[PDB]
């Protein structure tokens, strides 16, 4: 297992990772400046994300931090710590997600302008604020502005399929796209 | 100097810490569940806040990540890394918070309602979002649940009085409050 010590040792990777309450979410750090998600479990399985901007900065040496903000008005704090296999997250949703998450659930880069609309119809506050440590169980080295990392909806199997190397090809592309 | 290892370290650290625009900031964990803070210059100069509830964890040895949201709808991830006398943080800010900031300018805890009247009346998007680094300048041992640390409004050579030694007394308490 390598070790990650600078911020170009975290950019590239593509991880999985489980929360205490057994939900699987998927994330892929693909530059310097932009993320893609996938969640798996949870209130909002099957939502994914791709072209997502973000702030990305190493901490200090094997630790980095995520900022984002999304178009549903949920806000992202995120610090990896790959070495010992474990994130932090920290979710603020918008009271409207907590009240309906499932208007969420889709290919949000299809929908932009719905999660606009709602967000300022529906109401924001209070917010549910989600501080959870997971446990990262996978860690595969995608490279930077890799196009086939997050290319397609959650499916029950895909984390197993990634991780049990049915996914990607030798150079971490899908044979069929 | 003293090492940070364990979150009881941290906890009852009262720090100050400079942004890169020059902007001085204060926070102080009182105990493992609550904030203090009080903001010296910038945007929010005179802005001061006691009691301000907040998930505090220990990312990994010697590095500590705090999240609240506030009655203004402000979201905030700091991570502090005292070791290398560093600071990150993320403020997720409302659009009214931008737009008028001198609303939040006051002691926040005789004012809650007005702030929770705001952030319903006002737009919250587009939010501001501010992640940066600060160099910490001061750290004292304030103990936990030291309700002298953060008692009063800010003043203009406040910063130096607490460094100088000149603000509280051997107990890390006011002389007169």
């Amino acid at each position: 297992t390598k070790t990650f010590k600078t911020l170009d040792d975290f950019l590239g990777t593509h991880f999985i990772y489980t929360f205490d309450n057994g939900w699987e979410y998927e994330w892929y750090a693909k530059n310097d400046h932009t993320v893609d998600y996938r969640i798996h479990g949870g209130m909002v399985a099957g939502r994914w994300v791709t072209d997502q901007k973000a702030d990305i900065v190493m901490l200090t040496e094997g630790i980095y931090k995520i900022s984002w903000t999304e178009p549903t008005g949920t806000d992202v704090a995120l610090d990896f710590m790959p070495n010992e296999k474990k994130l932090h997250g920290t979710i603020f949703f918008p009271k409207w997600v907590e009240e309906h998450p499932e208007i969420t659930v889709t290919y949000q880069n299809e929908h932009i302008d719905l999660m606009e609309q709602s967000r300022e119809k529906y109401a924001t506050y209070p917010k549910l604020v989600v501080p959870e440590f997971a446990n990262i169980t996978y860690m595969g080295d995608a490279g930077q502005n890799n196009e086939d990392v997050i290319s397609e909806a959650p499916y029950k199997e895909m984390p197993n399929d990634i991780r049990n190397g049915k996914y990607f090809d030798q150079n971490y592309h899908r044979l069929n796209k």
